[PDB]
Parts: structure tokens; sequence; C-alpha cells
């Protein structure tokens, strides 16, 4: 797996295929992509972009840490899961975030992926909530100080 920078526009296809296939493509054009300091990483395997992850600065009112980043659009293509593609993106992002002085990385995780974030050392906070039309989510975070 090779981790490389990618542009926001490079994430839309996999966001649409994996996360939001039953909505128009504009639903994958996350407004947070246009927030200050946003960046995106791709995981490449055998000539193909097969994993994506997007990050931007956002402080959650219920999490503690002066500088925080949110993860959006975490996805790995079927066929290429279980190869540490996603973990590789998160670890590479943690380097970038640590270098920027970020204290914490958080995600409104799909509950179906909660065990993935747990393996990466994230904790859950609060309760499960629903996010139309993409189902149950739970706040998860990782302190990176
Ligand atoms: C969740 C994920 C991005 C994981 O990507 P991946 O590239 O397969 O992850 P990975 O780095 O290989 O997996 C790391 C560890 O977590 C585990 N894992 C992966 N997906 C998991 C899940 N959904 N639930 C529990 N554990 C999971 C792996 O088995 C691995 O554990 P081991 O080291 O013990 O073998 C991918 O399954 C996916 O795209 N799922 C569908 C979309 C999704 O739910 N994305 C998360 C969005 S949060 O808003």
């Amino acid at each position: 797996i090779e981790v490389k920078p990618i542009n926001a526009e490079d994430t839309y296809e996999l966001r649409h295929r994996i996360l939001r296939p039953n909505q128009p493509i504009e639903a994958c054009m996350f407004e947070s992509d246009l927030l200050r300091g946003a960046f995106h990483l791709g995981g490449y395997y055998g000539g193909k972009l097969i994993s994506i992850a997007s990050f931007h600065q956002a402080e959650h009112s219920e999490l503690q840490g002066q500088k925080q980043y949110q993860l959006r659009g975490m996805a790995t293509l079927e066929g290429y899961r279980e190869q540490k593609a996603g973990s590789s993106l998160i670890k590479h992002a943690e380097e970038i975030l640590r270098k920027r002085g970020a204290d914490l990385l958080w995600c409104n995780a799909r509950t179906s992926a909660s065990g993935y974030y747990k393996k990466l050392g994230f904790s859950e906070q609060g309760e499960v909530f629903d996010t139309p039309p993409v189902g149950p989510h739970i706040l998860m975070y990782k302190r990176i100080t």
C-alpha cells in the first residue's frame, strides 16, 4: 500500500460508491472539504486508488483539546479491505496532525466501523445517533499528544 496526497475531487468516486451510493454525487461534495487546512490522503494498490480519508480542523464542544481535527470520508474499496490500507492512511494523517500541533482526531463513526477505530486506539463517547440517510453513528476520538 502506498499512501499519497490526493485532492478533494479525487475522493468523490469512492465516497459515492462506498458511502453514499443511493444519493446524487453532490452529496459526496462535503462542505468541510472547503474549510481551512483540509487535506486528503489516498491509499494506492496495484495501480488503483482503493482507500480514502479526509481531515480538517474542527473542535468538538464535547471533546477536550485546544486544536482538534475531524475525519470524514473514511472508506476502502471491497477487494482491498483487510490490507491495512485504512490504518495506513490514519497513521500517516496522525503524523501530519501531530506536526501541525493537533491534540485530538475525532470522527462521527459509522457504528458498523466502530471496531476498526477501536483497533486504531480510538474511544467512543456519548450515545449512538442516526444520520439521515446513512444510518447509526457514534462519536469516536483519539488523543495524539
Ligand atoms: C472501515 C473500513 C474503512 C476499514 O478499512 P480497511 O482498509 O479494511 O482497514 P484496515 O486498516 O485493513 O483494518 C484495520 C483493523 O480493523 C479491522 N476492521 C476493518 N474494518 C472493520 C469493521 N468494519 N469493524 C471492525 N473491525 C474492522 C481489521 O480486521 C483490522 O484488524 P486486525 O489488525 O486485527 O486484522 C472499511 O471496512 C470500509 O470502507 N467500510 C465501509 C465504509 C465505512 O464504514 N467507512 C467508515 C466510515 S466512518 O464515518
